[PDB]
């Protein structure tokens, strides 16, 4: 379906907001399985550790994470399934990491980048 630049029915500003933070904070800390949890079930078994170790290469040279800077948020549709996503700034200490999280209405993260 159509894969929105912001928030239709069905999700909300501040949770969506928050629904990626922590998402953010448990990649940092190189989380394999807590960090799965955070996906689908079925991304759980779709995850690579690249997607934690390619990720540090960056992370490494960018600081530890200071705050949350400016929040995109996103939408996405599957077939009859509603996705919300967000891009929230990071402040790291040297770089800003504008995390992308998009997951679906049942809150199961479905298309996460930097």
């Amino acid at each position: 379906g159509e894969i929105l630049k912001e928030l239709p029915e069905g999700f909300d500003k501040e949770t969506v907001r928050k629904q990626a933070m922590e998402d953010i904070e448990i990649a940092q800390s190189k989380d394999y399985e807590s960090w799965k949890s955070r996906f689908t079930k079925d991304l759980q078994s779709s995850l690579t550790e690249e997607s934690y170790d390619s990720y540090l290469k960056i992370l490494e040279k960018q600081g530890e994470f200071k705050e949350f800077g400016k929040c995109t948020y996103l939408g996405q549709i599957k077939d009859n399934k509603k996705y919300g996503g967000v891009i929230i700034v990071v402040k790291y200490e040297e770089g800003n990491v504008n995390y992308s999280l998009a997951y679906d209405e049942d809150m199961n993260l479905v298309s996460f980048t930097m």
